[PDB]
């Protein structure tokens, strides 16, 4: 179906739903909470989602957002993701599950219905993932189907980074491009039939989790979808 929105900043959150530890703060979406002293709270997850459902049958979309990772040590955890899931998808487990999975089914593709582009700051030993910080495409599992190295210089840059995520509904391909000002660029794509996974309605949004020593912020976001028919 056709949907468009545009948030150059979050002075308005009219159409954004916050769940778990996420909240609007300083004209941003703050995905995980901080205490009254500004310190990241450990072991929390949060979602900030566009409230209106849409359909993926015969649909292409383009979305872009800007983001900042604020770290308070060289060992931040856990990261954040942009995700698509059914409209009643709740905030799930904190830590390396990124708010998107739970321990007993996190690697079981038959037990999940969620697609995401993750920005992963903490190398988990509890399931397979690369030995370095990474950006990945996840299809129904916390073990990414496509994953690439995310350079530490960019992770810790303090920059406002940009992501572009697109889905071509004819070729059935999800793509992310991530760019840093005067830093790295990242390209990842995967063939996945989203309408097969999600025959009904979905929402798109962000999930963040701690972890420790990290807060994730979304500074702007826009989206457009169009019919392929
Ligand atoms: C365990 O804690 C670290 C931080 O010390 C990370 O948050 C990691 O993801 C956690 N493990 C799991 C399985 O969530
Ligand atoms: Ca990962
Ligand atoms: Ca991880």
């Amino acid at each position: 179906s056709e949907l468009s929105f545009n948030y150059p900043n979050f002075q308005s959150v009219e159409d954004i739903t916050f769940q778990g530890g996420a909240s609007p703060r300083n004209e941003t979406l703050q995905l995980t909470p901080t205490d009254s002293n500004g310190i990241p709270i450990r072991q929390r997850a949060g979602h900030a989602v566009y409230s209106q459902p849409f359909q993926l049958r015969d649909t292409s979309f383009y979305t872009t957002f800007t983001f900042v990772i604020r770290t308070t040590s060289n060992s931040p955890a856990d990261g954040f993701a942009i995700f698509i899931a059914p409209p009643d998808f709740p905030v799930k487990r904190y830590g390396g599950y990124l708010g998107l999975f739970e321990p007993n089914t996190a690697t079981n593709t038959s037990a999940n219905k969620v697609v995401a582009v993750e920005f992963d700051t903490w190398v988990n030993t509890e399931w397979k993932e690369p030995r370095y910080r990474h950006i990945g495409i996840d299809v129904n599992s916390i073990v990414s189907v496509r994953v690439t190295r995310w350079q530490d210089k960019d992770v810790f840059s303090r920059s406002i980074a940009t992501a572009h995520v697109g889905y071509d509904g004819i070729s059935k391909i999800l793509t992310a491009f991530v760019t840093y000002p005067d830093g790295g660029n990242y390209v990842l794509s995967h063939v996945v039939d989203l309408a097969e996974i999600f025959p009904g309605d979905v929402r798109i949004g962000f999930s963040g989790a701690t972890g420790q020593y990290e807060t994730q912020y979304i500074h702007s976001w826009s989206f457009s979808s169009t019919s392929t028919n």
